[PDB]
């Protein structure tokens, strides 16, 4: 009657995701007892960050806590809900999440159960101040988001896992790197960040997933249980708003500078992400990405203007 599921962060342990993840589990198991728990295996120690969307897939693990921009080799469909510009809340409402769970289900034998991080933006982040949306000659350190809006801006780019960005930084392998708005603190960046990009662009997915057998197998009211659970953690991602401002202050706070453009260059910075993120996307996945194009605008952004 009682099902144990195995979950796998693909974030460091330190890192405020798995500071969310874990109280979060807590709950789980103690309003769980007889119906359904989890069983947190770790962090990259326990499945590689870029393996872990591939052991959800396979069934080596039953869930994950990853954002899709590491499961690209799953699928490269993945990577598109940073581009999603309405809550998840909403996306449940308006089709989005179900049009998610479609292919997820199909590309990638996933169900994706619950975002647990928005309202993040991501930023550039670097150690060369620059006075004009343009990064020709750095380096930086990237995942999957990235990759299209830095190369548009003439960066070269490098891939490494969250926890390998430190020591890139230490050794000096890159100028900067991207990330949100929140948690460069956690693996102790902000000794090797001088200056931060405004505006911010995108916003950060970290969710959770689950093996597509595994959840096919839950009894109904496993299931029932499991998405109740799933409901209150969303809840609070009012959180991340609050997060958003702190961290800001924090980095003002520790000597990190803002690099700040007039405001048509900002505004026009932040339409080239979006601009070049969805090109990126539709001629990774045409019919996919022209589909969740319309289900993540915000309403009153969907129309002539
Ligand atoms: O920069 C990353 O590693 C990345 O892709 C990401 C995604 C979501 C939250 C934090 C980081
Ligand atoms: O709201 C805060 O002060 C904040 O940034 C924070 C960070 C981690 C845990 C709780 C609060």
């Amino acid at each position: 009657q009682e099902v144990t599921l195995r979950l796998v962060s693909a974030f460091p342990e330190n890192g405020i995701y798995v500071q969310r993840l874990l109280p979060w589990i807590a709950k789980v198991n103690a309003e769980g007892k007889g119906v359904l728990q989890i069983n947190f295996l770790g962090g990259p120690k326990a499945i590689p960050t870029f393996e872990a969307g591939n052991a959800v897939k396979t069934g080596v693990v039953d869930m994950a806590m990853n954002t899709g921009a590491f499961y690209t080799n799953v699928m490269p469909e993945a990577d598109f809900l940073k581009l999603t510009q309405i809550p998840v809340a909403e996306q449940r409402k308006n089709g989005a999440f179900d049009a998610i769970n479609k292919v997820w289900n199909e590309k990638g034998n996933t169900q994706y159960l619950a975002r647990m991080v928005e309202n993040q933006p991501f930023h550039i982040y670097t150690n060369k101040k620059i006075d004009k949306p343009d990064l020709s000659g750095q380096k930086i350190r990237i995942s999957p988001v990235y990759r299209d809006f830095f190369q548009a801006l003439n960066a070269n780019v490098v891939t490494t896992p969250p926890g390998e960005v430190y020591t890139a930084l230490e050794r000096g392998v890159v100028d900067g790197y991207g990330w949100p708005i929140g948690g460069i603190f956690d693996l102790n960046w902000q000794e090797k960040t001088k200056f931060r990009v405004d505006p911010g662009f995108y916003d950060a997915e970290v969710s959770l997933t689950m093996n597509l057998p595994a959840y096919k197998k839950l009894t109904d009211a496993q299931r029932n249980y499991l998405q109740k659970q799933l409901l209150v953690l969303e809840a609070e991602n009012t959180f991340w708003t609050r997060y958003g401002n702190v961290e800001t202050a924090r980095q003002e706070t520790a000597g990190i500078q803002t690099i700040k453009f007039d405001a048509a260059t900002s505004k026009a910075f932040r339409e080239k992400a979006y601009e070049v993120g969805w090109a990126g996307a539709m001629k990774q996945s045409p019919e996919v990405a022209a589909r969740f194009k319309t289900l993540f605008s915000k309403a009153e952004n969907l129309y002539f203007q």
